[PDB]
């Protein structure tokens, strides 16, 4: 009456490893909608689409356009590619084995190796800053136990994640041509590494490794990484630790 007159919420979930979950949340402050989106490190590649409470549900390739006052804008990349989540299980590794990350791709390929018979390596597209994830290291989850009590010869692809699970990537699925939808088992170990593996938190994969490099590399750089077996370990590394103090 005798007053004056006149006549929707944003929020940026950042984990700690650079990615992000971004989008307008429920009544109950959860990350439900269609227009909810997660953000690769690099803070421009996209997974735009279907998220029930931050679980993605239908991810399309996107690109972060601009922000203006905490709303992203995105727009969709060309294509059919979507994504969901995908969480591997002690035998399944993927869903789409052979469905690459967008963001990794971007980033790294797979070729023979600079170091002699160590088979394939991972290497940069890219000269980037230090820091930079670079690669995911998927695969099945498979205890402590299973893997400490068994063969060398079947731990060549083993990665401890936590204190209660170790990623694998076993035969076939160490052949790119089987899986490719993460690359991080391609890199090989220099005890002058200039990667590191890192905690990752992966809308498709769910907690994983990456690799993150420490310090700046050069487009086509080979990219490597320290294993950090305990000083028990494969030949070749026993092998090239003692080759190694000269
Ligand atoms: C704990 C880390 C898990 C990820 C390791 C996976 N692979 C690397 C990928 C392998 N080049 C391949 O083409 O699937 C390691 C295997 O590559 C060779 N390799 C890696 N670094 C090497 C080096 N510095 N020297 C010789 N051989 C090496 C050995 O045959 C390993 O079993």
């Amino acid at each position: 009456g005798s007053s004056g007159s006149s006549g929707h919420g944003v929020c940026w979930i950042y984990y700690p490893d650079g990615g992000s979950l971004v989008g307008e949340v429920n009544e109950d402050g959860e990350m439900t909608g269609e227009k909810i989106a997660y953000v690769y490190p690099d803070e421009r590649t996209a997974l735009y689409g279907k998220f029930i409470d931050g679980e993605m549900i239908e991810g399309k390739l996107a690109t972060l356009m601009s922000t203006e006052e905490g709303r992203p804008h995105f727009e969709l990349m060309p294509g059919n590619s979507v994504y969901h989540f995908d969480k591997s299980t002690s035998s399944c590794i993927s869903t789409n084995a052979l469905l690459p990350d967008p963001y990794e791709s971007e980033r790294v390929y797979v070729a023979e190796s600079l170091i002699s018979s160590a088979g394939e390596g991972l290497f940069s597209k890219v000269a980037v800053g230090p820091n930079t994830v670079m690669s995911f290291y998927n695969g099945v989850r498979i205890t402590h136990q299973e893997v400490d009590s068994r063969d060398w010869a079947l731990n060549g692809n083993t990665l401890s994640l936590d204190e209660e699970t170790v990623i694998d990537v076993p035969e076939p699925y160490n052949h790119v041509s089987k899986y490719c939808a993460s690359l991080g088992h391609k890199a090989n170990h220099s005890f002058t590494p200039n990667c590191i593996y890192d905690m990752f938190v992966h809308p498709r994969f769910g907690p994983i490794k990456c690799i993150r490099t420490l310090r700046a590399v050069e487009a086509d750089e080979e990219l490597t990484v320290a294993y950090g077996y305990d000083h028990e370990a494969p030949e070749w590394y026993q092998v090239e630790l003692k080759a190694f103090q000269a």
